[PDB]
Order: structure tokens, then sequence, then C-alpha cells
DNA sequence: CGCGAATCGCG
DNA sequence: CGCGAATCGCG
């Protein structure tokens, strides 16, 4: 399996798990940052990876782009394909924002179609995903 | 730590 | 029992 350079890659920057969550999507070839979500005060890394893929799908759909999305999160990929984020994070006032975003991203998936292939980034073969926060 | 995938205990 | 609830492998 080979890298598709004409693609978008996403990843999450965490400060703890659970902890602060941010994410971004970048051009796999050029590294150009295409979208970014500012820090969400608490979430899980998995929830962040899920939001990052869905944000990518919405971004690419708006632009009518047929580029695939790479994610290094097998869990988030499954959640998007299932249209269901199977997170165990407690729902309270502290976690209200991350859950609002996850709920909305699920709602988007259940009310839209998309052509974007969602591919697993193979870190062990290809090194770090381009959206890595380092 | 959170996930998906892969031994227990109660009815 | 045997099925549904309750450690492994990884990132
Ligand atoms: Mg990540």
């Amino acid at each position: 399996e080979e890298i598709i350079w004409e693609s978008l890659s996403v990843d999450v920057g965490s400060q703890g798990n659970p902890g602060i969550v941010e994410y971004k999507g970048v051009d796999t070839k050029t590294g150009e940052v295409l979208f970014e979500r500012e820090p969400i005060p608490i979430g899980t890394n998995n929830m962040g990876e899920f939001l990052a893929i869905v944000h990518g799908l919405r971004y690419l759909k708006e632009r009518n782009s047929r580029k695939p999305i790479y994610s290094n999160s097998q869990t988030a990929i499954k959640w998007v394909k299932d249209k269901k984020a199977k997170s165990t994070l407690v729902r309270n006032e502290e976690t209200a924002l991350i859950w609002k975003l996850v709920d909305e991203a699920e709602e988007w998936l259940n009310t839209h179609t998309y052509e974007t292939p969602i591919l697993k980034w193979q870190t062990d073969k290809w090194g770090e995903i381009k959206a890595d926060y380092g």
C-alpha cells in the first residue's frame, strides 16, 4: 500500500488523556494547515480524532474535493464509519463542550453523504503523520 | 489514561 | 454450563 500525497491528514494535540484537546488538518504533501480547532478544555484523544476526521469531511465536502483523509486513529476511523462515537467519557458540565461537538459531528454524519475515502496512516511504514503536533 | 478486541459469575 | 458483564495491546 502506498501513500496518496494528494490528500489531507489530521491529528490531535493532547495535554493529557483525558485533557485539553485540539486538532488540525493539513495538506499531506505541503504541510499547509487547512483547518484548526482551538483547544477544548477537556476531552479524550479518541474524541478529538473523531472530530478531526468529521471536520475534514465537512471541509472537503464544502470545497467539492475528492482527496482522501488520513488518520492515525483506527478507533476514530471506526467511529466515523459506524456513524457512532463509542466514547465512555462522563457527561457533565466540565465535558459539555466536547460532547456537544461529538454529538453534532454524529448528527452531521447521520444526515449527509460523502465521497471522501478515510484511510489509515501507517506510522510504522511512513513515519509521522503530517499533522503531528510533536 | 481510552479505546477495540479478546474470563467471570449469576441465573 | 452459555451469554452477557466485567484484561491485553497499544497509542
Ligand atoms: Mg493522535
